[PDB]
């Protein structure tokens, strides 16, 4: 491809909602080029996955080259750069790639991952280190584990986690969690749930797999250092609200690109899907956003061939 | 299993949405129980299933082992059965006594309105499709028809006509039904030619399909057609029966009504699948999965709480 090239449709992202997208789009016969930064986006911080029906415990990086084989079996172009501004046809400007023409634009932009950034993370990724609980809980079985942060996710992943591991650490910097009410009073009933509030973690240790973390309570000064198999960052997500507002694109009061049932955003012609949407808000597996791409990809495709 | 027993889940159905169901609510770390009457649903009417991101070109037989292996290895148990009411829950089933759960997952779908004419069985699988989005790239420069009046069947012969050669548009009436944006859109294509107020006499071939016979009913005219394929786009019968019989508020269509988070109006019953009002109108393996899914956090949130 091109820089002045027209499409059917541009869309943004290479994660689990541009790929699941871009293969209905190209199977609708529509001119289709895909322009993301990352191939498979927040698979590539991911272990084994096995949520995904179908594909038995595969490895993401497999999931990943096996989601891109699919969409190229259509000779779907895809370029690796970053997406800058989205103009109203839509001229989709890039940062080094130049700019492209579109009828219609779908946007997988996810959301990222808030970093925590701690010695050990990156030594022990794939090791013990993971950032999604429900996700790899079953890979904890009768195991200690800690969790860290304090919004939904955290608490969420602590509910599920204390159902599989023999306990878990909850971690999180505040003297309260901000998560939802239910989620606390819940967690809360668990009797192998330690809160470890006012604390953050200083580091993160073990030989070749995790085996402890170092925790400081910013209130007293002391320090821990706890036992554990592993270690489940979730600390949040920064949904792409600044990209959405510049780019003239609805966003609600959570800061997620406000969709309706069939992944339309506020501005006619541009869908949306996957994580950076407001469509089952929380709820961030692969399933439901290569889902989310089918329907953008159908409403894009009602779109284009009404046009 | 046995009778009596109780599950944090009952999950009806066994087609793609159960299995999806199935999937989450054992890694929930939920008592499952999938009480379903055939392995794969409609899969078992379709052909080559290449829409399912990450299977490609499976065959629609082996989603069905891949999709069983795959809640097998959480070693769920499966009846097969037929589930004839849902009064905790207490699930009656035809054959396997009743079981009690804390939450059921309705995943029922539902059935094809069938056509019914000469040839239509005996060419299955080999020129005959009732699912234009998953079947049309399969049909690039051949000559098709598509039967039927509504929004799946315009849709159907819009998408074709980016791929084949020639489309008949073939329904009973003097007008389609299907949204008046669908039949202008679609009557600008060059290689598509309305076939209205006709119906259908029988579909014939050799060891593919060869021809459609058609009958005017206005005209009276019995014509044959040559085409290498024959999409039936005819619609489906809602759930509404099963749903009336057990307390289940349906939508104006007549499906389950359903929310964002697959609830249905009776709480601790969720529905997941063609047989709810979500996307209502795309009919696909991806969404139905998801929304299993989505239908099995609802259930785990729903029980964790309860
Ligand atoms: O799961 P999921 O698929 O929903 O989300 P995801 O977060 O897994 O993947 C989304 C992808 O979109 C890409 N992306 C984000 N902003 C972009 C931009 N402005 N231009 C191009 N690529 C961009 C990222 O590399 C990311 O991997
Ligand atoms: O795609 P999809 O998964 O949404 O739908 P689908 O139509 O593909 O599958 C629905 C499943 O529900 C089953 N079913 C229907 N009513 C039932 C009942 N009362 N008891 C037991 N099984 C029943 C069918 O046998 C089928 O396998």
């Amino acid at each position: 491809v091109k820089p002045g090239e027209k499409f059917d449709v541009i869309i943004v992202g290479l994660g689990p909602a541009a790929y699941g997208a871009a293969l209905y789009s190209a199977r609708y016969m529509l001119k289709t080029l895909v322009i993301g930064e990352t191939p498979g986006g927040q698979l590539t911080e991911a272990g084994i996955v096995d949520d995904y029906l179908g594909l038995i415990e595969i490895q993401a990086s497999d999931m990943i080259k096996v989601f891109n084989k699919h969409i190229e079996k259509y000779e779907v172009p895809v370029l690796l750069d970053i997406v800058e501004k989205i103009e109203n046809e839509f001229v989709v400007k890039t940062k080094r790639k130049g700019e492209f023409k579109a009828d219609s634009v779908i946007l997988g932009i996810g959301v990222k991952r808030r970093k925590l950034g701690v010695p050990g993370e990156q030594e022990f990724a794939g090791r013990g280190i993971s950032y999604c609980s429900v996700c790899d809980a079953p890979l904890f079985k009768n195991r200690v584990v800690a969790v860290i942060g304090g919004g939904d996710s955290a608490l969420e992943g602590a509910e599920i986690l204390s159902s599989y591991s023999t306990k878990v650490y909850l971690i999180h910097r505040r003297d309260t969690f901000k998560a939802q009410p239910i989620y606390v009073e819940t967690v809360k009933k668990k009797p192998n749930v330690e809160f470890v509030l006012n604390s953050v973690v200083k580091e993160i240790k073990g030989d070749k797999v995790v085996k402890q973390v170092v925790v400081e309570n910013l209130k007293t000064g002391e320090i821990k250092e706890l036992n554990v198999n592993g270690v489940f960052i979730e600390i949040g997500f920064d949904p792409p609200t600044d990209f959405a507002k510049s780019n003239g694109i609805e966003t609600d009061t959570n800061g997620y690109i406000k969709v309706d049932e069939w992944m339309r955003t506020s501005v006619p012609g541009v869908f949306a899907a996957g994580d950076c949407t407001s469509a089952w808000l929380g709820f961030r597996q692969v399933i439901t956003a290569v889902a989310q791409g089918a329907v953008a990809a159908t409403s894009a495709y009602r779109y284009v061939t009404e046009k």
